[PDB]
């Protein structure tokens, strides 16, 4: 034996911080706390995305509607909560640079991204055995790095400066675009079937106001 393990506390804390997605209401909107990271989410942008979807006549929004027709002119797109937008971004932060942790990490990301449950029921006892300060630290570091990358994006522009990132996996495609309001977040099927003009596939999307990630960037 090289080092005596004393891991109960460690595993208890990692389990708590990784497997509980904490949301509480605040005056502005909601505070979210996950993996020891704190985010203030507000309502800004939601009503705009909703109005934007309606097939009414509005020349002022013609360009935006025509820029993202798969979001704004599509009966199968659905606006989600800003909480959802944050969950997608956290998952993307895990997947972005994604050896034994991989499995577990993926699980956590899939939980964040494909469900709205606040507790993550571990699939197997072995994956649960994976929970550690090291896994938590890796996850936080990944998320911070991805937030920093996001903060380098330019708003949609006419000059060819990067304005979006895309994360692909076999189960889904994530696209995150910097707009004047914040991060436009979308999840489409892996083949990106929402992008097909003749029959636009289903797509979930929302907006995370730019106030939310700023303070967590380093």
């Amino acid at each position: 034996n090289l080092v005596t393990p004393k891991r109960e506390l460690e595993q208890g804390v990692a389990f708590s911080d990784l497997c509980n997605f904490l949301v509480t209401p605040t005056v502005q909107g909601w505070k979210v706390y996950w993996a020891g990271l704190e985010f203030d989410v507000n309502q800004k942008g939601i009503t705009l995305l909703n109005r934007l979807k309606v097939n009414d006549f509005a020349p002022a929004w013609a360009m935006t509607r025509n820029l993202f027709p798969h979001l704004f002119k599509n009966q199968q797109s659905e606006v989600q909560t800003p909480i959802w937008a944050l969950r997608v971004i956290l998952a993307a932060g895990i997947l972005d640079q994604l050896e034994p942790l991989s499995g577990a990490l993926n699980l956590i990301a899939d939980w964040l991204l494909t469900t709205s449950t606040n507790h993550f029921n571990m699939r197997t006892q072995r994956v649960k055995d994976q929970l550690s300060m090291r896994m938590l630290s890796l996850i936080r570091s990944n998320i911070i790095n991805f937030i920093n990358k996001l903060e380098t994006l330019h708003v949609v522009n006419y000059k060819g400066l990067l304005s979006s990132v895309e994360i692909g996996t076999p189960s889904y495609a994530i696209i995150i675009t910097r707009t004047n309001m914040g991060y436009l977040v979308e999840v489409q099927e892996p083949d990106k079937s929402a992008m097909d003009i003749r029959h636009p596939g289903p797509v979930k999307f929302s907006l995370l106001h730019e106030s939310t990630l700023k303070p967590v960037a380093t």
